[PDB]
């Protein structure tokens, strides 16, 4: 494990395997209803990290 | 693997285990220059599909 991905499971099985480095938008676009919710949350709880961090010190 | 969680690889060796039911800032901010790089761009790329996605329709 070099490269960062994130791990959906579609609907409640099989994981999902995402890099970051393309970030394939349908891919969450064909996940379930209850994903999108996660997903959704997952970037705004991280946006919130990053302004926490001092990176201008 | 049913929870979602992001994969950073602490520097170049070991990958990281963050949930995104809790999603630890300092794991985050004791990572290494380059990871917290991937990291913003990550969020902010995914943020972009979100937008892009029609829940409102």
């Amino acid at each position: 494990s070099k490269e960062i991905f994130l791990t959906v499971p579609v609907g409640g099985g099989e994981s999902l395997r995402l890099l970051a480095s393309d970030l394939q938008r349908h891919s969450i676009a064909q996940l379930d209803p209850e994903a999108l919710g996660n997903i959704k949350k997952l970037s705004n709880r991280l946006a919130q990290i990053c302004s926490s961090i001092r990176t201008h010190k």
